[PDB]
């Protein structure tokens, strides 16, 4: 009596939100942690005050001013990793291993931003490619310039990555010089209040750069106005929902959605049993299915394998995934910990029930004692393994996502004609859109020939091969150089590419004028 | 004995919707042109076919190879534009030189792409960026790729443009081998479907690749799916409609909105009467009021000048107003045509009617004889010149735009730039698709525009070194940007190779070096 209630940053103050508030509790032990409350803010002021003060503030600043700024974030973050690192195992439940991802992953793609944003130079815009002239003389030319949105960055952020899903999209956003407003999912938003309040607390920021609202959303796009963005990570069905709202179909404001995702692993037709690429499938495919305990949007669900592989393949998982040992990430021992909550426990229980309708259960280690945790209050899954053998006629296989330590293999028919894995394409093609597949063979040429095949219904295609197995960044990892994102059911969303991912911050003008004005700008 | 029925080109067909369909009119003579009607169409397979036949037929052909047939549509539409300019003089009631604006401005944008297109080379999927190094020891990169998405772009195109707006959105299209299924505005669709017609009888592009729906548009938006794109132009009112629909609010597909824009023109504090910026400030404004009568989306709507130019500019707007005569196109001593319909013409009427509430009328020609036209059957508005002295506190000059020959004059406090009361008076616009500056000093706009850019899709900067080069202020140039933030729809168009990524899916692959120069051999970027 009672936890800590965590506080609001709001309109350059740190406020409450009243009553009782929502308790966020440890997944393994079911230990109270702390609470949230955004009932009662005054939403007006709060978004007012981020567009005006804020912006104006960061918008006076020059790309390497607010670079600067970043790298001294970082430095921040990485002197308190240990507090981040006990928040990540008593909110999330994951291995030390697994919530370096989340923070480590946060502030490498922080630093990578800074990186990038020191070489922006001083100035308050950015060129978007060459001048080119209008006129025969050249007297008359244009030059397409970037310039900050005189709006808010509101992000709505899911569970799975309270700090690197700030960061990802905080980096970008306070680079263009946008102030951000974050509101996490209650159930872990822990951690990125903490690190909001660390960043906060230390002044780096100007007043109104950086808010954070935790609890009830109600209220939240209601402020939303023309020249905002918002940038939501979560379900297709709740993005559906925000889509409808007036900020968007009114107002007119740049939303993002990344959703929900059915990613495929492609074992090719030469990569058999006994060549090095069949070994990096069953690793990649074990390693996505266990990492976080397969909460990331972007792990392998589908993995397709030549009909003559279905066998060796299912029993080297098999074999594989009876090595990770489930429990309390406490405990050295253990290599995957528990989901994130209780009601995602029942979540990935029914969507396992659901695929049983209509694959055979393969690989269940549900029965294995839990390490240092009592199965009635952790929300430890097992992995399970599905296997569907006509992915032709499958329903279930290409449209349900179990977003736990879940996924299913099924055999494709090779293609022996003039690529062997056309079918292979196909059948990712089912999963209607997706942020990545990963491809495995012995030829590097080959995967450049495939990847080009997958390319316009995937976001990012991550081939993996003998040459690279010490360099490959993995199949679920998001490499802040690359885009993330994937058309169709993953959302239609961009984010990330490096630069790529200033252009949502900006707005691109055309500006058009006697070419000594081009010249200087 | 009814005028003709022009029919749809849908699933390689050419097809007749029912019923007695829609009358198309000439605004200033009455007289019935044809008709069109999208009554009883398969919609279903008119979009599974462009879809699926159109589609592949043209993603089995380069980028090269699609530009070549970009310009043996440019061939084709030369050799008939005397049929063009006809039927823009009937429908329209556009002058032989706005006309040109619609038919050989469309022209040109193809030309363009077709040229650019060329460049894009013989390959299947362009090179977006470079390769990037995701390893220590460069064994591991990531090449992100563009490929052409795996939908139709399904047009629905504003009144004003039948033919430049077909073009400048199917050129992009089609090179980046997309099909595509144009909606024309009705009233004046018969141009945007005779155009379509010669280019499909021609055979130069594959079945599939060039749809044509007029008529109704009930039904269009359910046949969209999560890969095919829409690019919509008009009101705002009817783009907020659009947004609401299943197809992107659950599909996802995406959108493209040009929209209400009121576009400012701001003479800068230097440009007095005495100088020569001044004249081209009055003769920008006027070509901008008359031009199609004003139905431009990039018309100047909003000029805002100096307190102390106030009155000057009033009067030598007046004076060369004055010039302007209206009437029947097809006479030569007439300046300014019709608007493109009855309708619009008492819509332009209610809208001068409701600014004149709060804005005094500086100068407006009703009085005089339209040449060779009956004022009531004829859709000619006479240019009207409204001034409102305090526009900080007006309540209708920065929201309410009348798509007519119309503009308002406001002065502002010189000051920073000297012109900061200005920039934020055109941004009480709540975001445009162009603003225009004015001024002798050409070292002093590059600062002013980027004052305006965060605000407008284009700023355009008039000065007396480039009086002869400058490209106008409502005209569109195909390799700058076209659209704005905020009121004008959050949209982008043009822009030369900018317009290709709505057209792409764009995928970051990352993988051993060996394997990204095999997938790079198969694709291309211009230098
Ligand atoms: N694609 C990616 O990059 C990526 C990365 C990580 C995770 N993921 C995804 O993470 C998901 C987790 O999200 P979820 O399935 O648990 O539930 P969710 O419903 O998708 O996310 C809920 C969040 O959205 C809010 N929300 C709901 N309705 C709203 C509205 N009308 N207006 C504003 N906000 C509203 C909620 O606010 P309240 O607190 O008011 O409920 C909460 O903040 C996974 O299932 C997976 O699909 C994706
Ligand atoms: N680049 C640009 O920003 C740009 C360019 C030109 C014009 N504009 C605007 O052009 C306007 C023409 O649009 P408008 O005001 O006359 O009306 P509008 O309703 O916005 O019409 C534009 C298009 O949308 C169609 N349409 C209307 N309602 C629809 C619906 N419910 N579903 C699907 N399609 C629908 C219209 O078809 P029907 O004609 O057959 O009704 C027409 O093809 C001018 O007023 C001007 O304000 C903007």
């Amino acid at each position: 009596h009672m936890t800590e209630l965590l506080k609001n940053h709001v309109a350059g103050q740190w406020i409450a939100g009243t009553g009782a508030g929502i308790t966020l509790t440890d997944p393994v032990t079911g230990v109270a942690l702390v609470r949230v409350s955004s009932e009662g803010l005054d939403l007006a002021r709060a978004f007012s005050f981020a567009r005006e003060d804020g912006g104006a503030a960061l918008r006076a600043l020059t790309y390497a001013q607010r670079a600067a700024r970043l790298a001294d974030i970082v430095k921040l973050l990485q002197a308190k990793r240990g507090d981040y690192y006990a928040i990540a195992t008593a909110n999330s439940g994951t291995t030390r291993n697994d919530s370096a991802v989340d923070i480590d992953g946060g502030i490498f793609t922080l630093s990578y931003y800074a990186k990038l944003g020191a070489s922006l130079g001083e100035v308050h815009a950015l060129r978007d490619g060459s001048a080119e002239s209008l006129s025969k003389d050249r007297s008359f030319s244009a030059q397409h310039v970037l310039s900050p949105t005189r709006g808010v960055a509101l992000f709505i952020n899911a569970f799975n990555f309270p700090s690197w899903g700030l960061w990802e999209k905080a980096a970008p956003a306070l680079l263009s010089g946008v102030p951000v407003i974050v509101k996490p999912a209650t159930a872990t938003a822990w951690l990125t209040q903490r690190m909001v309040a660390d960043v906060v607390d230390a002044g780096i920021l100007p007043p109104g750069a950086l808010s954070i609202i935790c609890g009830s959303s109600a209220g939240l796009l209601d402020q939303i106005r023309s020249f905002d963005v918002v940038s939501f990570t979560g379900s297709a069905d709740t993005a559906a929902t925000l889509r409808a709202h007036p900020a968007f179909v009114q107002r007119g404001a740049r939303l993002n959605v990344e959703a929900d995702s059915l990613n495929s692993a492609i074992l090719c037709a030469d990569a058999t049993p006994d060549t090095p690429a069949f070994d990096l499938f069953i690793k990649e495919v074990v390693r996505e299915m266990t990492v976080k305990s397969g909460q990331k949007a972007t792990a392998i669900r589908r993995a397709f394998v030549p009909e003559a592989a279905l066998e060796p393949v299912l029993e080297a998982l098999k074999a594989k995934l009876a090595k990770i040992t489930v429990g309390n990430p406490r405990n050295d021992a253990v290599r995957m910990g528990s989901l994130v909550s209780r009601e995602q426990y029942e979540n990935v229980l029914a969507g396992i029930a659901a695929l049983r309708e209509e694959a055979v259960l393969a690989y269940d280690s549900s029965a294995v004692p839990l390490i240092d945790a009592d199965a009635n209050i952790a929300a430890c899954v097992a992995p399970h393994l599905f296997v569907v053998n006509d992915p032709d006629n499958a329903t279930l296989l290409h449209d349900v996502e179990v977003f736990g330590p879940v996924a299913s293999v099924a055999p494709y028919r090779v293609t022996t004609d003039t690529l062997p894995e056309a079918h292979a394409v196909a059948l990712a093609r089912r999963g209607q859109g997706s942020l990545v597949a990963s491809i495995y063979s012995n030829d590097d040429a080959h995967l450049g020939r495939l990847a080009l095949e997958l390319a316009d219904s995937h976001g990012r295609v991550h081939a993996i091969s003998p040459s690279v197995q010490h360099s490959q960044t993995g199949h679920g990892n998001v490499m802040p150089m690359s885009l993330h994102g994937g058309p169709g059911r993953a959302g239609g969303g961009e984010e990330l590419g490096g630069l790529r991912a200033l252009a949502f911050y900006h707005r691109r003008s055309a500006i058009q004028a006697a070419s000594a004005a081009i010249g200087t700008l």
